[PDB]
């Protein structure tokens, strides 16, 4: 009797739904067995972490590690430190990590770990104590050749340093077990920029194919939610390309541009360091230059999808399930045509159904196009794998080298989903193929073939 | 954001309530932190098990291992192979295992493992294949000095043999990691009968203290549910002592004696061998001697609590939460005075509340007395620990030697709960002390002191 | 080029000189190579221990572990947490542990560990933090079947509990790796008093052999130094036998008796918790019952050898090198006839030479007798080995059984030194044989034969 | 109570005094805590090695390994087989190894091991047997990803071959655990000449900066002590560059050129062959071409500092503390202006003070400049790290490639010390900055930042 895990259940149900409504099972009826095997995590570990705060009291926290599948390669996935982390969130993060790694083409598997520890409001000494205890508990199941952690929301370079400091005092090995570290001791360039660069390149390819390369981000208005590294760097890149960003959002409030205009790189940097100290967006809106009413408007507790009016590109990049069914209809009426997920699984099921129905009912560029999270978000993991290869080679790659492949990775990732959709889910004339269906089918076929060749199922 | 685990949540809430409604926290205000720490399992493992059935198809099952606490000693707990096994059930089994081991006074920690594999309807080859695949993955964390598996519902000597075969094939060590094995290769005598003998002895001590040793099982009618080894041997012991057993139960139906009388030892063996092949009780009621309508009445789908009439002792020993509030009221009206839990958490929370209220509202033997599951069910774990000691000594202990110790264990376990209840939860004059409160307080104080001396909390 | 290690160098020089001034090397000229090999520890480990105090500051300490020899069995020796602990002290402690274990006759090797951490003045949280940090580093080499530490000066049950907690958190094994633990979880009865009982029995045997059984502790005056467990329990036992203790001492001052009399069990008993909470003796003399000037005289900073006047037995039991030549002459003049070392290597080299010369120059009971520290101090290790055997058997021995055995060990230890001294160092008529020579030769011959049979030297 | 370790105490006192007399602690008062932590080795291991010589007699030697600090990476340091090796020498070698690795910029830490075994006068069978026993004892802690040994004084390729032969039999792994091996099985080119090339390049940069590039090694006289690989190759390189070498030295005596002239490469080459067989320099002065009294003068037991007359460059490269205060003044009077240490801590404390005072009291090139050993002798470890990277890449690098990099490291290492001294220890106008102060501050700041980011101290 399985427990209730809404996020993972919804993700798996969506994957099974887009697999069923195609010709995959008609051509390969034996692949239905692989779905049952691939949906059960290979190994899930939960451990109690007991640490001491500055006041000398005992604290209790839970640590998790989910290793979902390793058919393609060793385990990979960063540590997410957030108060909402439970088994379900890490499970679906690993589940989509599998296919995100499969689509990129790099030979490396998917997993995830983390905890419910909340860095916000915690002094340096307290997080040092927590990291020491956490790595003491976790050290029994880690290693660069068995699981590859990295950075994520809630974990910065300081926690990574403390984790590695405790790890070296038990196993006494120096290797690239963790990625996203400091550049001087195993990091890679463009890594903070890579996720946003990848999503922007993917949506650019989408636009080019949809309109036969007639327009681009120049002369367009893009809607962005969230203020994380991915959203901020995608906004910076689209500004550099020639686009106009119209809104940035945060969990408790959203800041929206007023009238026509776009954000400038200088104040975006100020937003960047604001989240570095994990502060509030409204804590800055009361001072210059965000005290200006004509350019910046702060609306606490409201998402930027309906207050923004006319837009062309939507990149929900803040949390999961951040677009409801009602928001989807409003986005259609606002003139939006292309949506990509900055963060994994950012749109609810009803919104996906609405976008798919609109795509099916309209031909040509008049139909809105959907980019699934496991496709456009794959840049960061690709560059992380390249960083792992570099640390294996013990060499440093320049900014231009790794920025060239990221362009190539996305063009291959887009084609792989598009071509597969045409053959397995061939649509009627004049309607663009389903990118979500193609991406899911491509990733699942790759993983299923690998598992079959390794004898996991038969 | 914790998931919904109804069984463990109910057990933890019950323990916390019975601790709060006493003077433990007034004398020792610092023990709240110990309660916070002790409620989180030390380590939980979930792994995918893939095995091949007789038809050559892929099968998928989940394996669990919950290691709850080791302050008192190394981990201990059998493997439960039932189709309903999930994380919550194993978690609450381990949680009560900790205190059950604490009350007996032996040095052993609390843990549990199992799977959702269903032995019923499975051939020998299929179950052997599953056992091989299961021990292949579990072997990465096991060992006699780290965790002690045993027997439980759903596991027999055959599964134990297959598990041991794969263990010795992988790690190549021979030691008593599993208890309850065959007597010739590490088992101990009286092991099947120990649980029933212990619960019956505890009830006997309960009667002696309540009525000043004026009556005993002889001349009384006892109500028993379930047909497991614990209930079967408990009924046999009541027959030997001189009581009357009136009912046996199964998951889908119950069989109840008609009028005055009691079961005979010869027919009890017929029920005993029937469950050996995991066959249904109704499959034997249609033939002699159970085809007699004058002695045996089969009521499928109904519990024997309200169809039995006048009773004196209730020993619910089939599943968890098998007595509701209405059932408790019917037992109160029927004249029953003494209840003990054959299985863990036999009665639902409302039933405990009703029994406690009736005990508080009445004085003397007119008040119904409640025996908690963690107290009267401790015989099996005690003899298992003695078996571990014997295997350490590489010697065999005779039937009479281990039967005397179990008599001494139960009288000490009963006294420990009774004396502690008087000092911490002293009632009004003429009212029997709360056995559940005393047992919970004794076990919790022992475990909390053991953890404090080891620095788990401070 | 060896460093300067005065204590170990002095002990090794004493052993070498004692062996040379006898016929061991004449009979077995090949044993010089064994003396060369045995003087080098098998393995010495030093590690930095970094721990955080209550104020949040960084603290640095050193951890040591010396495993001197293991020809007779696995390593054995407690952890000593004292400020003066450096490599030399632990080296000579392990060196004498070798032969102390050899004389007793049990099959267990010699070793020692500890640190320069200072428990005095430290709160419980600081001790827990240090113990966690210490057992994190030491865990890489420790185990019940490789090295078995115990209790010593500076370590009590609390540090044992914390160390065991961290050890079971890292290695996850429960076994009798540490001796001297709590009785409920691996301890043994009559363990704390065994050292004092053993030294008292040994000196009693010496007296009986010296005066042909015409005298005992009844009617004698015994001088004792120090206030440790050994000194306190030796005083208790000799009081029970019929002796009179006249002085206790401490590192900052000594308390001698005034005129004729002796301390009573109650005042000795209250001294125990005085040292348990680790407060200076002078903080107690100013109050009752030690405020009485008629019975107690506190001479701070002075040893009790000179101010005590006439004595019959001296048991220096405080620190190493606690008796110089002048004190030896004063003890000779005061009428003492038997010297036994409560602690390891209590008498300096010149004092030992003086006692030996006095023994050689006089015949019969007129010559005073010297007992080496490695002989009379062997009770504690013997009962600790018995405790190890009990934990192996997972059984507890009663107080009476361990008291009879401890009396049997001492009579064997005395004879072993006595008989060997006559064979190899036969003196002139009427002169008592050299106990130090006999004990050293017996221990060395046993260890050398064990090493030769194992191919360490050839 | 720390023991007397003169060499390590001298080095630590030098570093502490150098840091104190600057503004490092004024800008960062918190770094005083890091000094206490960094001065205690992480782990020190000593073991007894027993081996059989050619005559069948038992031989005993002591083995050591010191792993000082690993904040920057895994441990590194060769095995030194010299009869004078004890704990203090290896400790200070590792201590300066940490900072020598920090200044170079390669990311790998410091450590050291060795023994007191004396290869001189030992047949090949005896050293094979000793290496077999030594690597059997040391195998419990060694590994390429844990500690990286290399070559040093007393260790040639033959001992390395024997050690690797025994190590592969136990652990059974082939990787770059040892550096300085044969070029066909993991060695690197230029490796023997690397340290000499590095020191000569550093001093050439020093001369260029002091004289504004107006002077170089052409037309200068350089005084060199020692006849090891470093001194021999430095003399060869300066001869090729256009310099004039005037003296070589050995342990018991020194050979000094007579009048004006310089050594020729053919003579320098055969001295290396002389030291290959560990033969004596005086054994060669008695024959041609050293039988010529006009060019060569052998002065046994005398150092070449005061017998040489006018010199320009002094490169003491024989032992530690080979220049005392008296010879320090003579070097000033002889016209020397630049001193660089070939070996670690070539000059004593008084000589360092004299050079520093003379530098402070004079402006311009008239003041003598002192190059610390931890800066100029960094070439060998840099090329060893490059060799480790090559073995990781499993590729062979040409002679010219690695020779170009070694020129780059010295130019970077010089500015790093020079620039840091300018900012933290800014001198008066016209006074050259203190290279020793700058190098110490740079290395210590890098190591302290690494430790802080790793959470060793806080």
């Amino acid at each position: 009797n399985l427990p209730h895990e809404p996020e993972f259940e919804q993700a798996y149900k969506e994957l099974a739904s887009t697999l069923e409504n195609s010709t995959l099972f008609q051509k390969n009826p034996e692949y239905r067995k692989a779905l049952a095997v691939v949906s059960v995590p290979e190994r899930v570990i939960q451990f109690r972490v007991v640490w001491e705060d500055d006041a000398g009291n005992v604290q209790v926290n839970r640590g998790f590690r989910v290793q979902f599948n390793s058919a393609l390669g060793p385990y990979k996935g960063g540590l997410r430190f957030h108060p909402s982390v439970n088994l379900s969130i890490l499970k679906f993060l690993g589940f989509e990590q599998i296919f995100k790694n499969a689509l990129t083409g790099l030979n490396m598997g998917g997993g995830k770990g983390g905890s419910d520890f909340d860095p916000k409001g915690k002094s340096d000494n307290e997080i040092r104590r927590f990291c020491v205890s956490f790595m003491t508990e976790l050290c029994k199941h880690i290693g660069a050749d068995t699981d590859v952690p990295a950075g994520d929301i809630g974990v910065t370079g300081r926690e990574v340093g403390f984790l590695f400091g405790q790890y070296r005092k038990i196993r006494n090995q120096w290797e690239g077990v963790l990625t996203g570290k400091g550049g001087s001791w195993g990091g890679s360039l463009i890594r903070p920029e890579a996720t946003g660069y990848g999503v922007v390149y993917y949506v650019e390819h989408m636009i080019a194919h949809a309109t036969n390369g007639q327009e681009s981000f120049k002369g367009k208005r893009v809607a962005i939610s969230g203020s994380g590294n991915v959203a901020q760097y995608a906004a910076l890149k689209v500004i550099e390309l020639g686009g106009s960003v119209v809104s940035l959002s945060d969990s408790q409030g959203s800041l929206i541009i007023n009238g026509e205009g776009s954000f400038t790189p200088e104040e975006i940097e100020l937003i960047a360091q604001t989240k570095v100290e994990r502060k509030q967006l409204a804590s800055i809106v009361g001072a210059a230059p965000f005290s200006d009413a004509n350019k910046f408007k702060y609306i606490a507790g409201a998402r930027p999808w309906v207050h923004v009016g006319k837009v062309d590109v939507a990149l929900p990049s803040a949390t999961q399930n951040e677009i409801s069914g009602e928001e989807a209809q409003v986005l259609i009426n606002a003139g939006c045509k292309f949506i990509a997920e900055g963060s994994n699984m950012g749109c609810t099921q009803e919104a996906i159904d609405t976008f798919e129905a609109h795509r099916t009912a309209n031909a040509g560029a008049a139909a809105i196009w959907y980019a699934p999270g496991k496709a456009a978000n794959a840049g960061g993991v690709a560059v992380s794998g390249l960083e792992m290869a570099q640390n294996s080679a013990r060499l440093s790659w320049t900014s231009e080298e790794v920025d060239a492949r990221l362009k190539d990775i996305m063009r291959d990732c887009f084609k792989n989903g598009l071509e597969t959709a045409q053959e397995y889910a061939t649509p009627a004339e004049g309607v663009l193929p389903s990118l979500v269906t193609g991406s899911n089918i491509a990733g699942f076929t790759k993983v299923a073939a690998a598992m079959k060749d390794q004898g996991d199922w038969w």
